[PDB]
């Protein structure tokens, strides 16, 4: 029988909830929205509120809220947005291990997309607790950074964001390794369209993208763009699209590094990470990536 | 020259934010997201988060947060979510002045717009906006029945295990005990629900629709519903921006219809290019006629 | 190992090519467009043309054209649009004789390479042709389904939308039985915004609307001069394919095998169904008037000649 | 009153009908299919067939068929897909002559009933057909545009995606000038997820992809036996229509009137443009290698000699 895909969203906060509503509107499958027992009810009300939109927007998806991982059984994809500095890492690292053990009990065959910061190490933890091969455990970072990058380049030139491309290796902030030489408008290199000063500010504003939103909102981090980035990565897997997207992936040789997670260009498909793509980098880029890999080792 | 539609959403909270993002997703137009000067930053931060999701989801729309009503200039549509956050006469009276204040800058900066009001009690608020605006009846509308039908349809769909797409609901009047549902004009794929769902189980679905708001409030712990209410507003914006001539329930101004006059009541409407194109009058029975009188009398 | 749904469309004529392009645009799966060997090159031309549209419309679907049924192996759904139209002056029996044969030859190769698929049949007359597919396939009944009422209700909703000047989204039609004289409309289960149409449209013009619905297929044939309708038919097939692939449990009129329903046994009839992941989940049994039971008994007399 | 956008599609054939159906499905506006008086019943038949799909696919649109240009009044956009039925003994030069005459007759009737429209031309040869539409219309240059480059880039992107086994969403092509031998691809400005294709695909296979792109229209003609491509050309048209009606400011290749751009004056040429609510907002001018200037110079010597 034809069965709907099943997506469990672990963490029913701003990000997990926006992600669930997006997945449901796109009819990508049934969504189980999961939080802690003391937020069980709020999670049931967000779910039921999303579901009550379905007649009007006109989508067929079941959306339920729960604190019982038995309800995530035989999930196809699990999105870990479950969050609460070296103490924070150790708290989130404790969560990741509690969550992952429940997840792979009930869904031994699922694919895991991790949003939890620092996503470099939060994913490594999932990967090691899960016991799953590296293709099945992925983290989000590069898509959000390229999303902010394209938005700034788009207002600068007064053109559709659809015709802007960014390229990002590494993590957020100072871990971020932009390749503005692989960044284009209409396929024209940006370095030919934006004077040096205005362009390096757009690169800086991308580095300070996540904080610019944390500053404006006052309480909590971004959720709209981050939810979009997870959905693009979910869609790439469920629909076996073989998208080329930057993701947090486990290296076993690529770019010289081994045994770590890092933001690299991948092919996202029905087998999860089909390939980590190896580019020829400049010495300036390899050096900026070596510094980034030093802050990934910094969170052991 | 072809110009985008401009939509301004007054109230950048839970409901207006969700409304703005849905409108942008569907490329219905440009969105200005409007709150009060002390919240101008977290508003600009929601608007920018949303706009940053545009590259990832593939929509061309601009979204700006403001506290300056000059930015809402030449709006095609204004949507009022401006809500207060205390007696039952306190919220009404406070919301009434908000409505007045908001409508005043709106009809100065966008003289020719259409207005859709969500702020509860919508029958009272929509009246205020209508009075302060000096616009004809067709150009000022509240949201209520779409959200009630959406709840009804969700519960019927679960009861029958069928798609929400093939469930109809029919409601006059407003929320709570002011709701006048006609189950006899409600169907699963054109089949009346009286013939498909027993008397007892159909009575409880209707009671659950009366208490639908409250059920989310209770589960949410703090604050009311937004996903389904945002969805309900976008359906009404779409019917107007695209001149669809939908038959939708809407809070409209009566002048002979159902025997009442000089009130805003939940009625079936043709919603099109001229907002309310016609108020539809059915042949009501006495137990429904009386139920509407008790609904008219409860809106005072 | 998340893999695309695979949909095979049999017949690369206007209805099958239109269907293929809609399925690919909606990313419902990978599409295999099949036709006879002599039309192999045209079939690949159409498929490659549709596929070259994918970067522009921004869908990820494979489309291929073939005359090799091995290319349809392990289809989740197979849509049959192969067969001839009833030419003016052609007898109904000649239409059935020719299409009966194509349905046996097509089903043979379909089930040879996709023993587990769902089958949706467009070929006319659809109760007779869906029955032939069922009996040839050896499939259980929930897996072999014909299109009829969706297309009849689509034309009905279009005419009524025009008469009342409202969106088609807010019109409901309701039809049992087949096309033409075989259609059994329930105007009393037909509404505008849930208001009965008998209360809104006077008797003469509503009767005209019902009669135009019966004649709708012939109206497009008369206007085209060269063949039959394809856009609305293709749309109707895609709505049924979606209901199944995405397990939607839609309530849709379908041509379904009855085993007691409506008091008929061992026939395909046009009835309200719930459509989902297991195909026909349920035939919905209605209480009909005696006029309705009679019109349905005349409609039945045309799959009885195929039993 | 909020009013629907209105689109007239001149020629209700394979490309015209395919385009009309995509425009209605997407809800970009009401659609008027126009053809010759003898083909008015076929045109109403397609229009009515499409409209009867609306309740099933869930779109609200008016679609009609006509032989009468009054039904096209106050169109926001006219798409020209009109061209003469290729008879057996039709001279290449006879065909271009007939079509040149169709463009003038069509354009005179269009600008009388829609003096404010934006016009997109598909009819081959599109550089010469679009110039003929421009000069008959009396409109300024930003409001008469040709389709060519989008279709070539669609075919290129399809073949690169096949070659690398990746999504077509993540492949980009760059093409100046016309179809076939007149095409000037810039593979150096062509990528897979931002990566130059020259680093991904060996030169012999990438040369062959380019050659398949030049030949891509004829590849479909050969397989079909009668007639030419219609699904990708319709899609290509609709992307350009959508970039105008929704003021998107897309960067797309279009057959655009040049007054100095690339050092040419008073010609239509395939060039990267910005496409928005005022039609062609900007012709984009690239720094070309002497080889690319020379390939383009040779491409312009085609546009003048037809
Ligand atoms: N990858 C990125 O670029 C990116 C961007 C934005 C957000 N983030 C990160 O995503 C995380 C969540 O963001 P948010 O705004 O949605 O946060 P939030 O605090 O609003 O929501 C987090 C949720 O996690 C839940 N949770 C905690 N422990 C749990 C457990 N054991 N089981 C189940 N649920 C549990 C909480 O109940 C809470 O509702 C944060 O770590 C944030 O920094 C990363
Ligand atoms: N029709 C329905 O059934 C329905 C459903 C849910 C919400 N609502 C109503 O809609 C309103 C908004 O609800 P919410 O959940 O978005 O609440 P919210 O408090 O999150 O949003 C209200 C926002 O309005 C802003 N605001 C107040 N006065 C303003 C003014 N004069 N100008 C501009 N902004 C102003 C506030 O600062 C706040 O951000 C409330 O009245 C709520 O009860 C109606
Ligand atoms: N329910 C309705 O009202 C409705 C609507 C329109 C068409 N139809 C049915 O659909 C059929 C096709 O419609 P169309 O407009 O595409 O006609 P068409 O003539 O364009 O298409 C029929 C195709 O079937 C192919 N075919 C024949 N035998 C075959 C075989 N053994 N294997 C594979 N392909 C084979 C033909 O080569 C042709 O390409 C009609 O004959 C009719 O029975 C039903
Ligand atoms: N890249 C491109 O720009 C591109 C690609 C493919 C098609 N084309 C061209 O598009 C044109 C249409 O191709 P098609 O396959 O749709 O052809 P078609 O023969 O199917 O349709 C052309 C239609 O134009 C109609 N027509 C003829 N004269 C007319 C007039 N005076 N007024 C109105 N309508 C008139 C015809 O009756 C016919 O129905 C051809 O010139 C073709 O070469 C160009």
């Amino acid at each position: 029988a034809m069965k709907r895909k099943k997506i469990s969203v672990i963490g029913a906060g701003f990000t997990g909830a926006t992600t669930a509503f997006l997945l449901a509107q796109k009819e990508l499958g049934d969504v189980v929205l999961v939080d802690i027992p003391q937020l069980e009810n709020p999670t049931k009300g967000k779910a039921l509120d999303m579901l009550e939109a379905s007649p009007v927007l006109g989508f067929d998806a079941n959306i339920i809220g729960t604190s019982d991982y038995a309800d995530t059984a035989d999930s196809d994809i699990v999105v870990i947005t479950a969050g609460i500095r070296d103490d924070l890492v150790t708290t989130n690292q404790k969560i990741m291990k509690q969550v992952t053990k429940e997840v792979v009990k009930y869904s031994p065959n699922c694919y895991i997309i991790v949003l939890t910061n620092p996503v470099d190490a939060m994913t490594y933890t999932v990967f090691k607790e899960s016991g799953f091969p590296k293709n099945r455990v992925i983290g989000q970072s590069g898509v959000l950074d390229t999303a902010r990058f394209r938005t700034f380049v788009a207002e600068e030139l007064n053109i559709s964001v659809k015709d802007v491309t960014g390229f990002v290796l590494g993590g957020h902030g100072d871990d971020m390794v932009p390749l503005v030489r692989y960044s284009y408008a209409g396929g024209i290199p940006l370095e030919k369209l934006i004077p040096k000063d205005r362009l390096d500010a757009i690169v800086e504003r991308t580095r300070k993208g996540g904080g610019e939103i944390v500053n404006l909102l006052g309480n909590g981090s971004a959720y709209y763009a981050p939810a979009a980035s997870l959905v693009e990565m979910v869609e790439a897997i469920l629909k076996d699209q073989r998208r080329i997207l930057p993701a947090i992936a486990y290296l076993e040789g690529e770019y010289g590094y081994e045994g770590i997670y890092l933001g690299v260009p991948t092919i996202l498909g029905g087998n999860g990470i089909e390939k980590v793509i190896e580019l020829e980098l400049t010495e300036e880029e390899k050096a900026a990536l070596a510094k980034s890999v030093e802050s990934v080792k910094n969170v052991m």
